């Protein structure tokens, strides 16, 4: 029942976005719950920066370190 953690705005409870069998999450699983989401950061705890999510082909991809157990933020389009 491997999941991430998704949110619109840390200031909000995040929702809990399934991951698919090989560790990766589809961005349509993402646009179910955040329409219109054209991919995810989150804070780098080390840089304490934020961070893009690798995304190819609805596809979004783990950082090297791993999902862990971070709140990532939806970016839309204006």
């Amino acid at each position: 029942s491997e999941y991430i953690r998704v949110t619109e705005d840390e200031n909000d409870e995040p929702i809990e976005i399934p991951s698919e069998d090989d560790g990766t999450v589809l961005l349509s699983t993402v646009t179910a719950q955040f329409p219109g989401a054209c991919g995810l950061r989150y804070r780098n705890p080390v840089s304490q920066c934020m961070r893009g999510v690798r995304l190819v082909e609805g596809i979004l991809h783990a950082p090297d370190a791993g999902w862990g157990n971070l709140v990532y933020v939806v970016n839309y389009p204006k």
